[PDB]
């Protein structure tokens, strides 16, 4: 699966362009906290996490009575457990069409404040079938203005 | 992937008369959840997914395995899918059931319409469905 | 999919040669010692096992049989019970040799005893295709895969 990353600042880019701990082969793309922020205490935060997103895949034939956007995953990632953040909806259903922002929803289960961090990593994304994930940094999804494309300011 | 579905009262099967990597499943009836708790809230369907064969490393149609997951907007609420994703086995011919944790501090009023919960393939592939009379 | 399973001790072993839960998504695991979980806390349980899984090679989009990804899934009774899987679902990169570990939520503000032979999670394909599994002594030559030249 390749992912094709519209960041939303320079300073999200910066981060992608560095991203330290992609590796060839990895089922699971880290992403990043990319603001410092406070989470209440027992609260669900919509964390922004300054990237929009396409996945392509391989066409395949299915059952429904060269290359496709795909519905895509996001996963917590393993080092989420150590925090006492939890994402509310288990696992995010990120459908092939969905142009806007891509956000954590994160419970905060302590009863006190919680510190996110620039530089973060507490979710993933992932393909549906699990196989090796590749990404790059475009400009815009598509052609039209919540893809980042098109004519004009 | 192609689901079969059963509505288990003709209430139900109104609701999926009138109704894509997810179909949304509805609360077929209003309900209170206690406080600090797990509810197996049931959905009154069965169904069955379709796909079409695929040779797999072990040791036409086939019915297959899905899931449940929750939609997005359960973030809203206080309450949380308890076992995470729900696994249906492919030979499972019983209603679909939604645990459900309320993790408020009160009660929690679920109503007739509201969307929680979802149907996903294991592949993400687009979704159709059928309603039947029988599995 | 199939599973080649290293079990850590004799105590594991035994429980895998005698599974008895086992066409199947899911592969239960068993909870391999008596623990107790601390009230509101995530415990990293150790599950005795470390495990390859082995699919048909597939093309893929990217810019015979091979080793694959899987998933850790809590069972669906894991609901009746206070614990919760911390990270939702488990994602195990193709190849990772490290001993499966469930990281459990007790929600209870009670203690929680976990018991030798429960089953509270279960190995899963990304494709939800069947699975089967066997022994194994070593996924590799590695000391991490438990094999290759002892001292
Ligand atoms: O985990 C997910 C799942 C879906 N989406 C995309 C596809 C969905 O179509 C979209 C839903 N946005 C909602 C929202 C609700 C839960 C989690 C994230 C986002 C929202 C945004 C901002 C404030 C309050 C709620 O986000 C996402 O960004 N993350
Ligand atoms: O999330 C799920 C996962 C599985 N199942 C199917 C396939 C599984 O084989 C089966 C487990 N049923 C249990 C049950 C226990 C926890 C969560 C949901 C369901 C149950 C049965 C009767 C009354 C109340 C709960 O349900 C389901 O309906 N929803
Ligand atoms: O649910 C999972 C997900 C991944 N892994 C594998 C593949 C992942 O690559 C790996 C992450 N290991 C972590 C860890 C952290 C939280 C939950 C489980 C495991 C770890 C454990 C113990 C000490 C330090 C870190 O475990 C696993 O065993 N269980």
């Amino acid at each position: 699966m390749h992912l094709k990353i519209v960041c939303l600042s320079d300073e999200v880019r910066e981060m992608y362009k560095n991203h330290k701990t992609h590796h060839e082969g990895d089922s699971g793309l880290d992403l990043f906290i990319v603001k410092d922020e406070v989470l209440k205490p027992k609260s669900t935060t919509f964390v922004k996490l300054g990237i929009k997103a396409i996945a392509l895949q391989y066409k395949s034939n299915y059952y429904y009575k060269n290359i496709v956007n795909t519905s895509f995953l996001l996963f917590p990632r393993s080092s989420i457990s150590k925090t006492p953040l939890r994402l509310a909806n288990s696992i995010g259903l990120i459908d092939a069409g969905y142009r806007g922002e891509i956000i954590a929803a994160l419970d905060n289960t302590s009863d006190q404040e919680y510190h996110i961090k620039k530089n973060d990593k507490l979710v993933q994304l992932v393909s549906f079938t699990g196989e090796p994930l590749s990404f790059e940094l475009v400009e815009e999804l598509d052609e039209t203005s919540r893809g980042e494309g098109g004519f004009g300011s």
